This record gives C-alpha cells, structure tokens and sequence, in this order.
C-alpha cells in the first residue's frame, strides 16, 4: 500500500467541497456519470483501429448499484480504464490549471455546480461520501484500488479483489445523513433530470 499527498490546490478544493453549506449535492451523479462517458467514449474511439483492446470486454455501459446494507453507491463503466500512472502522477498534474479555475470563479460569484467545466466534476463526489474507492482496469496494466477520506492524503494499492476484466468502479461510501442515494426513486429522479442524453445505457440496480 503507497500513501501519497494530494497537490496542495487539490487539498483545498477537497476542504471547500466538504466544508462549504451547498445543498444541491445531487450534481455529483452527473459529473461521475460524464467521466464514465468519456472512458466509454475513449475505448469506443481507440476500438476502431485496433479492435483486439475490446477482448476484455464488447459490452460498453454504466451501472448504478446501490447497497444498503454497507451504505456505498457503486459507479461501474466498461471504458478505457486507467493505468498505475493515468492513476497517479497524470490525473495530478493537469487538476492544478482546472482547480486554480474553479476555486477563482467560485470567488467571482459562481457555484459548485459549475465543477464539472473545470475538469474536476470528480470532486463534487465529497459532497456525500465519507470515503471514495476508485477500482481501475486498463488493458495496458494490472487492477488497481486508490482510495481516500479526504484529510490531504490518498492510497494506491494492487487490487486482490474481484476482476473486472476493463473499466472503472467508483465505490462511494456515503455520508449518514446522504442514504437518500441509495433510494431506487431519487437516483431515476437524479438520471432523468441531469443525465438523460448519455450514449450508454445506465442500468440501476435494484436490492
Ligand atoms: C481517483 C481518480 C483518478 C483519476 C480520475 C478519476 C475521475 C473519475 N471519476 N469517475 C470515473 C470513471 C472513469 O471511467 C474514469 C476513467 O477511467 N477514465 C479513463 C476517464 C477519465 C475521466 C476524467 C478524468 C480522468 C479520466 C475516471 C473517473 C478519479
């Protein structure tokens, strides 16, 4: 297991998401919706010349599993996935631009809606999670499982869990007044009004 520090400006951003009063949390779902769409996009694009990278996987889709009992809502894609190095030192460096961004709008009158423009939508998942855990697959590389509750840190570790053959899992360990998001009505009610035109199926899971 590697514990690694946040970049200063992503530590910040994370403690204005989780301290700020902002009760339009349901924003979150789109933005983790839209990165599922772009992984789907990318392996859909990179498919056409080489169609052998789709060997781990035809079916493109995103998947919405609530579970109440452990009080996570799960994100699945069957997109690109992302290496050790998408994971760490490249999804680090091009956030500073976009965050610098973000948190100047935010000063100039804008609001956490917004985040999304910024390419860091991801974020906005501190809003109702206690603690996240991104399971990652790329074609290219092993699986892998970063992880963080915030406080300036995150870990990155191989995954000895179940396979998933290519694509991404984002494991969203809610917040105890946010289980409103593990009810069947308000995730249709969130999809409906923020993520209607999305390319893939989006498949809810029922318990
Ligand atoms: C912990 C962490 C590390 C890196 C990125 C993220 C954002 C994220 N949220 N939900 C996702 C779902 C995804 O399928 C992917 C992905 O694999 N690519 C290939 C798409 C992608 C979209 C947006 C930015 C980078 C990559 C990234 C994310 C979380």
């Amino acid at each position: 297991v590697e514990t690694f520090a946040f970049q200063a400006e992503i530590a910040q951003l994370m403690s204005l998401i989780i301290n700020t009063f902002y009760s339009n949390k349901e924003i979150f779902l789109r933005e983790l919706i839209s990165n599922s769409s772009d992984a789907l996009d990318k392996i859909r694009y990179e498919s056409l010349t080489d169609p052998s990278k789709l060997d781990s996987g035809k079916e493109l889709h995103i998947n919405l599993i609530p579970n109440k009992q452990d009080r996570t809502l799960t994100i699945v894609d069957t997109g690109i996935g992302m290496t050790k190095a998408d994971l760490i030192n490249n999804l680090g460096t091009i956030a500073k631009s976009g965050t610098k961004a973000f948190m100047e709008a935010l000063q100039a009158g804008a609001d956490i809606s917004m985040i999304g423009q910024f390419g860091v939508g991801f974020y906005s998942a501190y809003l109702v999670a206690e603690k996240v855990t991104v399971i990652t697959k790329h074609n290219d590389d092993e699986q892998y499982a970063w992880e963080s509750s915030a406080g300036g840190s995150f870990t990155v570790r191989t995954d000895t869990g179940e396979p998933m053959g290519r694509g991404t899992k984002v494991i969203l360990h809610l917040k105890e007044d946010q289980t409103e998001y593990l009810e069947e009505r308000r995730i249709k009610e969130i999809v409906k009004k923020h993520s209607q035109f999305i390319g893939y199926p989006i498949t809810l899971f029922v318990e």
